[PDB]
């Protein structure tokens, strides 16, 4: 997260790190709880990962400094990724993970509400980007979990600001003309979490942008309210 501040424990409380023990353990991607089993992601997130079996999940997370050998994590069963997804720039950006074991809820650990079909009108003025990754484009992942708050941005403003991509209604941005804050290196997979009537809803997940918090240049996240179907439908039983 460039230009954000420290996290309080325990306010993003759906956010986890998501790491990979391959070839020494690090993490690799942010991600969003949203039930029991199942952690919300970016598809781009497992490029080269041959197997779930090199994946551990961490909840209730502030710093990285946390994790160690003997910390307790959640293994991953199964990754889901969307059958359109290519590459991150082009769409589908999004998995899911179903884990071995159940996520037992508290104040430290519990889901984040999906966004309502009926809510594509709501104006959000009150959205965070938060994650570990970097402060700059060149830079390394941060011990403690950062937050940002980034307006939303119309994908007509978007669309003139990404003149050699597609952004199309199944992604969202968010940003300032001026930059200065967005997500960047580590932050991919995570939440952009927007608070309405007292409730946080999962309206996007951190996918792609040109460089980190540049001027006219918008992060672009995956509109997760466009995949709420396809969400019910994987998250089924047999
Ligand atoms: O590059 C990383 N993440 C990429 C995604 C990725 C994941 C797995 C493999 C390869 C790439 C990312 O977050 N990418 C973030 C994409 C992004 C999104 C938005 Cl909304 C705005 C700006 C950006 N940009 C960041 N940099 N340029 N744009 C990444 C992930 C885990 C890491 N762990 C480590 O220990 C050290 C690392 O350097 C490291 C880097």
């Amino acid at each position: 997260i460039v230009g954000g501040t420290a996290s309080v424990r325990g306010e993003w409380p759906w956010q986890v790190t998501l790491h990979t023990t391959s070839p020494t353990q690090r993490h690799l991607c942010g991600g969003s709880i949203i039930g029991n089993q199942w952690i919300l992601t970016a598809a781009h997130c497992f490029y080269g990962v041959e197997s779930p079996k090199i994946l551990r999940v961490y909840s209730g997370i502030l710093n990285q400094a946390e994790i160690a050998e003997d910390t307790s994590f959640f293994g991953v069963q199964e990754i889901i990724i969307h059958d359109q997804y290519k590459m991150a720039e082009s769409g589908y950006d999004i998995a899911l993970l179903k884990l071995e074991t159940t996520v037992n809820y508290a104040d430290s650990q519990r889901p984040i509400s999906l966004p309502s079909k009926g809510d594509r009108n709501v104006i959000y003025t009150d959205c965070w980007v938060t994650g570990w990754g970097y402060r700059k484009l060149r830079d390394k992942i941060q011990n403690t979990l950062q937050k940002a708050k980034i307006p939303l941005v119309t994908n007509e403003e978007c669309q003139k600001r990404y003149r050699g991509h597609k952004i199309t209604h199944k992604m969202i941005c968010a940003g300032y003309r001026e930059g200065g804050k967005d997500a960047c290196k580590g932050d991919s997979g995570g939440p952009l979490s927007c608070k309405h009537n007292e409730v946080w809803h999962l309206v996007g997940i951190t996918s792609w942008g040109e460089g980190c918090a540049q001027r006219e240049r918008p992060g672009v996240y995956t509109n997760v309210v466009e995949y709420v179907d396809w969400i019910l439908e994987k998250t089924q039983a047999v």
